[PDB]
């Protein structure tokens, strides 16, 4: 159908008028970082030379101890600004577009080829404690037309993407997905991101397996079209 770049989502008034025309998804409150509703490690990498970086060597690449432990480097990194392990902080998300699919509503696609383990986008939302989550579950169990999406960070920290979020709201489900969520520590805070699990060619829909989040006592029929399709997302 039609397509949308992430900048289109940054003008609320132009967005609302495109959604009435069916040219953009339904309006929602866009946030580019988690909002908390209640007030709540150097790597052993050798800093790379000018000659090393030019010859193709990766600063805080696959061998970074921080990276292997899913910890981003701080501003105190030996590799400084050339450090490739500060993706959440530097907002180094993938080139992605929002597209209308045939059967699954709006979806996310790769606008460039994305190698395996590429940061796609952060899973953003309102972060809830115990009590707020309990009140929200109760409020949702009345509305019934509400499709609730939760991602636990830790026990007293649950991401709610149902009302506020970013374009990771458009990530559809697949039974044979090409993305996964990963939970990272970023300057002491737990953050979750979508990361590709294979090379995703340009134009390919970006998908994840919904079983790794908390969502709907309801069970939607599945149009992922995978050979291994389980028939439902419930
Ligand atoms: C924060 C990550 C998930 C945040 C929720 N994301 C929406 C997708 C955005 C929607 N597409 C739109 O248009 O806004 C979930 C809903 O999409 C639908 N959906 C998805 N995947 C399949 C499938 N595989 N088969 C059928 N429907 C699907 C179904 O209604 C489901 O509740
Ligand atoms: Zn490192
Ligand atoms: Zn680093
Ligand atoms: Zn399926």
């Amino acid at each position: 159908g039609p397509s949308c770049v992430m900048d289109d989502f940054r003008d609320p008034q132009r967005w609302k008028e495109c959604a009435k025309q069916g040219k953009m998804p339904c309006y929602f409150d866009l946030i580019e970082e988690n909002v908390y509703l209640t007030e709540r490690m150097q790597c052993e990498c050798t800093p790379l030379s000018k000659d090393e970086r030019a010859q193709g060597e990766i600063a805080c690449g696959e061998d970074c101890l921080n990276r292997l432990l899913m910890i981003e480097c701080s501003s105190r990194c030996p590799n400084g600004d050339y450090c490739s392990n500060r993706r959440f902080q530097r907002k180094q998300h993938a080139d992605v577009e929002v597209i209308l699919t045939e059967k699954k509503g709006w979806g996310l696609r790769a606008a460039k080829d994305l190698p395996s383990n590429t940061f796609v986008l952060e899973y953003c939302g309102e972060v809830l404690d115990h009590k707020e989550f309990k009140a929200r579950v109760k409020e949702y169990a009345r509305n019934k037309n509400i499709h609730y999406y939760f991602m636990a960070l830790k026990n007293d920290e649950i991401i709610d993407a149902t009302q506020k979020g970013n374009c990771s709201r458009f990530m559809n489900h697949s039974c044979e997905p090409n993305c996964e969520t990963q939970k990272w520590t970023v300057n002491g805070q737990l953050r979750v991101g979508f990361f590709t699990t294979k090379l995703v060619p340009s134009g390919s829909e970006l998908t994840f397996d919904y079983q790794f989040q908390r969502y709907g006592k309801e069970a939607q029929k599945c149009f992922c079209g995978s050979a291994n399709c389980r028939g439902y997302l419930g």
